[PDB]
């Protein structure tokens, strides 16, 4: 049942690693899972539904790790804080590659991904902005810019940077060294004078 | 004979204020431009060639400016030089948000588009590790990250949160709060301990 529902979501998966979506037919992904292209059809309306749900699969993932730190601080000095959320990223979609390229390509024409990753990124834009302002009233932290500016800014960095890192883009930050970078950036400017 | 040439790209930059390249026609363009469409094929292959030709337009125009200011250094302190730059894409993309916008979609699925936009991206990163270098070589900032690494990180975010502030995009900093917000990351980041 969800079984088949599981294989549709397996061979879209594996498939995305080789090719883009424009490249993957209905007949694909039934036949890599063992199913008709009509019984396809009725788990999935298409295969762009497909991916919109390997995506909201992702981002959940991510948010309920990061629900998870937010609820269980680490003891430990701020940066390594902000490090342990930062890497929520580097490690969830780190491991979904091929998704999260499909993804941003489909941004470029989808509301529903535009949308869907707009609302978790006003969610952790809030969560980061929110830190900020605790570590300001604490004396921790200077009051510079804006809380929710800074922390839309360094959100997009990340999100922008990540991106290009796990694909190998050039220019890109390799992936062995992103994290610190990240790190550094997020510290010096949210504890900067 | 530039005069249809430029006719024609005057016309594709109005029309992408309304709507993506995919609904405009060659037809449309040869009918803003004034001539028919085997004299628009005499001066572009294709509307994607015009595109990439609007692109390659502004691109030059914001390296130009920049090579400019390189050469002839504002007399005021390092956080007002950095704005200078920064500045210069603000002003530059920021006076062609659709030729911006339409560039950004179509890198999606161009190797033209991408390639380009690369080439650009390495040689103001470069220039950027180039200042940072030059800045610890003369005590006036610390040695903490790879100069080339924190270059490609700042010089990427950058290129992110300005195009969500000319696009609107939720979430996004506000048009007039994102050169501030920019400035403080960089200046907090290459000379914070
Ligand atoms: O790296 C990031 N964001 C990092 C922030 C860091 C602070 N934060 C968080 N910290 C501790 C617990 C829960 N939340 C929210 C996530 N992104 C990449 C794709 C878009 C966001
Ligand atoms: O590039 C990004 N984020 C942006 C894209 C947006 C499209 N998309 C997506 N995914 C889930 C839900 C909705 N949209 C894949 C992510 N990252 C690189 C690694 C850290 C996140
Ligand atoms: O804002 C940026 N980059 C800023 C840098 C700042 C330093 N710099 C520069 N400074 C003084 C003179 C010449 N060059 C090179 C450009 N970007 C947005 C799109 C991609 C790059
Ligand atoms: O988003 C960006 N940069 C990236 C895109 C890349 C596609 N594209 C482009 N343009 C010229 C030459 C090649 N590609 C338009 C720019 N910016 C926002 C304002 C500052 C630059």
């Amino acid at each position: 049942g969800d079984d088949r529902e599981l294989a549709i979501l397996a061979t879209a998966e594996n498939l995305l690693e080789d090719r883009p979506l424009a490249d993957i037919s209905v007949d694909d992904l039934a036949k890599g899972a063992g199913i008709s292209r009509p019984t396809f059809y009725f788990y999935f309306p298409s295969k762009e539904a497909v991916l919109l749900t390997l995506l909201d699969r992702v981002v959940n993932q991510a948010d309920m790790a990061l629900q998870t730190l937010a609820e269980n601080p680490a003891d430990t000095d701020r940066e390594n804080m902000w490090r342990t959320g930062i890497n929520v990223f580097f490690e969830t979609f780190g491991s979904h590659k091929a998704v999260t390229r499909a993804g941003q390509a489909a941004r470029a024409t989808s509301v529903e991904v535009a949308e869907l990753w707009s609302t978790f990124m006003q969610k952790w834009i809030a969560y980061t902005a929110a830190v900020i302002d605790a570590e300001r009233d604490r004396g921790a932290a200077p009051r510079t810019l804006p809380a929710h500016e800074l922390a839309t800014a360094l959100n997009l960095m990340n999100e922008r940077t990540l991106f290009a890192s796990f694909a190998g883009e050039q220019p890109s930050v390799p992936e062995a060294r992103v994290l610190d970078t990240l790190v550094h950036i997020w510290v010096t400017s949210i504890y900067g004078e």
